[PDB]
């Protein structure tokens, strides 16, 4: 259960990096 | 500015990302 909790928390941090990342990507578009 | 705010929370995302793998690392040493 604690191992599969920490997973989730890691998946987390990297849809928010893939979301700033896209906001790169968009801002460099503009 | 902003370019450099959103590469700074980029930087702590992977910081709270290398916390969290030390944490499964140390769990799965016990």
């Amino acid at each position: 259960e604690t191992e599969k909790l920490i997973r989730e928390k890691d998946e987390e941090l990297r849809r928010m990096q893939e979301m700033l990342h896209k906001i790169q990507k968009q801002m460099k578009e503009n």
